[PDB]
């Protein structure tokens, strides 16, 4: 039913913009543009984060029409957040396709300049929507703080993912250099699971798991002083890692060319001979067909099988963390979520 | 000067927050190094008209005693509006492909930064505002109203930007064809003559400038002081007038001002709907209209000269001078109809000091 309510939240926000002191013709142009911005970018994903909110809310509470209206609001707000992350991420990473269609920023009628502005519109629409539907709820402030704090962590994780190999992170920033572009290179001191977990937990775990779970519980009426919140934070960290490692696995089976610190990169570096370390450093992070293939060949050489081995062990560690919650409703949801992560 | 001395307190309060994240120590020192510069490079160097408006309004709203922790909350909101400006300027320079801002390279041009970091940094700077308001105004009754004011003014600015970016675009000229989500090719941008009018210009400029630059600071000062009241609507209207006044001057500077004085080099080549363009178009001959259509929006210097010579031919400088006097009087007349002495003093002082600062 979550998908049925999309139009309401979209139209609610667009109705706010329509109240502006603007000429009727100009209002028409913007409702056209912004309806598409939402539709193109909020619709078409697996909706795991949105569904997670709704499932957690239902399995803590055990629900009328207004209650679901607030739950579905927060669910779509996180999908709107994902949309904003998606648009921004594709600008930054100069992406080609997202969800089997052209990245928003690539479109002739959009371009990078609009996509930047649109990320901030999508991002700010979130808080207008929460205001519209949850202004008079007692959890109102805690909910917006949860979005804010999870977003800040995501920004920092995104920063680390972008810059972990950059010449600035190897051992001051030059405010006079606008002319000499730094060549993308690997930094071997950063190729380790400790650094990787830092990035992954901040970039993924907080907005993807912590935020949706907390929204559900917050709206349900679980007081923020409750000890479960810290347990859920710890579980969310484990799941975020699990999800991103799998995301890294799917990419190879544009991270190689984009010089990304991936789990496949770290595992390979851990497993490979010294000559192959030189081979990785020479061939990684380059937009060259021959270079990517060499990196592709090494992943095949050092066996795909190591991911499967990790996936089984991490899943077990999560189910153990889930079981110490001592909350049946959330436990089932988290066990169900864990099963349906990759499919949606 | 008091406002300026408080800068580090608020910067370091946010930097400490990031420093609390569960990260390895080496990572944490890289983060703090990057983000200290992000703030320093982009928050310092302006006229600080928006920050000072907060400070002045907070004080002159009512003649009263104000303790140092009370001033700490005001200087926070004052600096939050300067962070917002810093986020706006970084974003604007990305979108417009800027060269200089406040007499130095645009943040995004730095080879250590690039567009990819700058986009991420806009969102960090923007989000730091709300973390700061939380840290310092968490337990204030006006807290929800303050962040909602930031939120709503930002939304309007985003809409103003959208229009400034897209007013002459294909989508606006061809309102009948839907956006082709399969077209990843744009053809040379041109002006749309139906859009060259002052009614459209005010729509754009009020939203892009007036709400964040005037309404937001004044409302911040008032809400925190403890004032809902009918004066807010009257203050919304003056803000409209001052924003329009401010942006027209800003259009004047673009073509007629020294880049070593203003700190920045664009409107003609960026195909912008400007006051000098609208003023030229209602005043010039038909052959000159075609000349404008032919030459406006082009990066070639021979094309911008043609436009620049037309501004000289039609003496746009004197037309602005005439506007400036007319509008300044129009604003003072609305300010005098507020029936509030303290805010009147501030708005009068601000109107005198807009273009120089302090
Ligand atoms: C929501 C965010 C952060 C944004 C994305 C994109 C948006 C809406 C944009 C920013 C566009 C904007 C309003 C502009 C820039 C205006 C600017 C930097 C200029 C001039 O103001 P002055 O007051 O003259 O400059 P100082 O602050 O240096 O005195
Ligand atoms: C604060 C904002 C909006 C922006 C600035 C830039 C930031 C922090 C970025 C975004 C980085 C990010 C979290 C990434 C992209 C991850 C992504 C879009 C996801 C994949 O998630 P799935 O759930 O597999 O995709 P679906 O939603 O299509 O199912
Ligand atoms: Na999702």
């Amino acid at each position: 039913f979550f998908r049925n309510m999309y139009d309401k939240y979209r139209d609610a926000f667009l109705s706010h913009l329509n109240e502006y002191s603007l000429e009727e013709e100009i209002k028409e142009h913007i409702s056209k543009y912004y309806k598409l911005l939402f539709d193109y970018n909020c619709l078409g994903g697996k909706n795991n984060r949105g569904i997670l909110v709704i499932l957690i809310y239902e399995y803590v509470k055990n629900i009328n029409s207004s209650e679901w209206e607030k739950a579905a609001c927060l669910a779509w707000c996180i999908e709107i957040l994902q949309a904003a992350f998606l648009v921004a991420d594709d600008i930054m990473d100069k992406g080609e396709m997202r969800r089997n269609k052209y990245c928003w920023y690539l479109l002739k009628d959009v371009e990078t300049k609009n996509a930047v502005n649109d990320v901030l519109l999508l991002y700010n629409s979130i808080y207008k929507l929460i205001e519209i539907y949850l202004r008079n709820e007692s959890c109102y402030v805690d909910v917006i703080a949860t979005f804010r704090d999870a977003t800040l962590k995501t920004i920092i994780g995104q920063h680390l993912d972008t810059n972990i190999f950059s010449d600035k992170y190897s051992d001051e920033i030059d405010v006079n250099n606008i002319n000499v572009p730094e060549q993308p290179v690997i930094d071997i001191n950063m190729i380790n699971f400790g650094v990787y977990k830092n990035i992954v937990i901040h970039k993924t775990a907080y907005y993807s798991f912590f935020l949706p779970i907390v929204c559900g519980m917050l709206l349900a009426g679980i007081a923020v002083d409750n000890l479960i919140y810290k347990k859920i934070e710890d579980i969310s960290m484990l799941m975020g890692e699990y999800f991103q490692i799998h995301d890294d696995y799917l990419d190879i089976f544009s991270d190689i060319q984009n010089n990304k610190l991936t789990w496949p990169l770290i595992k390979t570096f851990e497993l490979c001979s010294e000559p192959d370390k030189i081979k990785i450093v020479k061939n990684y992070g380059k937009n060259n067909l021959a270079c990517v293939k060499v990196i592709d060949s090494l992943y095949e050489q050092y066996k795909r099988k190591h991911y499967e081995s990790y996936e089984k062990a991490q899943k077990a560690k999560i189910l153990s963390a889930i079981n110490e919650l001592h909350h049946e409703g959330i436990e089932y949801v988290l066990k169900y979520l864990l099963e349906i992560l990759f499919t949606g």
